[PDB]
């Protein structure tokens, strides 16, 4: 008797299951062969493993039982079992969660509330905005504006830096209200969320 053995290209390097995979969506089926053409059975092997995984016995088809969020964990290990019924064989699989853009950006510091004085130049920093999105590549990378924009104010796209842009006057106007939207860059489905900016002027 030869035991059997795994044939999946995902044994010996990773498995890919995106974080927005259906609860019992099948991710998978493995494949063994065995040299004396015994019958296979299949099995999942761990605690963490069969809580996240069902294996179909007699198929080796594998279904996710439980719902999966790369921002809580990203990569975890399980063991899948092959039996001819005479021995058994586990092999390793590196399970690796895709990401997806499921996150809006979260703005930190709040409330923002700056004061300054009337006579402020042109081109002066005064405040400075923060917010972060924890989704990979383009979905994780979050670009400041003015909605509406402002005549009197800017933001920097990058690094979320207001300035003034326009000379001020405390007799016309002693505050303005801003909102900063903060936008990720996924091409397809981008995500925004609007912060409320406060802005007092003295004299
Ligand atoms: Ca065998
Ligand atoms: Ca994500
Ligand atoms: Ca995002
Ligand atoms: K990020
Ligand atoms: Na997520």
């Amino acid at each position: 008797n030869r035991l059997p053995y795994f044939i999946n290209y995902f044994f010996d390097t990773y498995l890919l299951i995106s974080e927005d995979t259906p609860v019992g969506s099948s991710v998978t089926q493995l494949l063994a062969r065995d040299l004396d053409n015994d019958p296979l059975v299949f099995g999942v092997v761990g605690e963490e493993a069969s809580r996240f995984f069902a294996v179909e016995s007699e198929t080796g088809v594998v279904w996710l039982r439980q719902p999966l969020d790369r921002e809580t964990k990203s990569e975890f290990t399980v063991e899948f079992s092959v039996s001819d019924s005479q021995g058994v064989i586990k092999g390793t699989v590196n399970i690796q969660v895709g990401d997806v853009n499921d996150n809006a950006p979260r703005f930190h510091n709040q409330p923002y509330s700056v004061r300054i004085p009337e006579n402020t130049p042109v081109g002066t920093p005064i405040f400075i905005v923060n917010a972060t999105d924890p989704d990979q590549g383009a979905g994780g990378s979050v670009l400041y504006s003015f909605q509406p924009p402002s005549n009197f104010f800017a933001i920097d796209s990058g690094r979320g830096i207001v300035t003034v842009i326009r000379a001020l006057d405390y007799e016309v106007t002693q505050a303005y209200q801003l909102q900063v939207n903060a936008t990720d860059q996924d091409k397809t489905k981008p995500l925004s969320t609007l912060a409320n900016l406060a802005i007092t002027i003295t004299d």
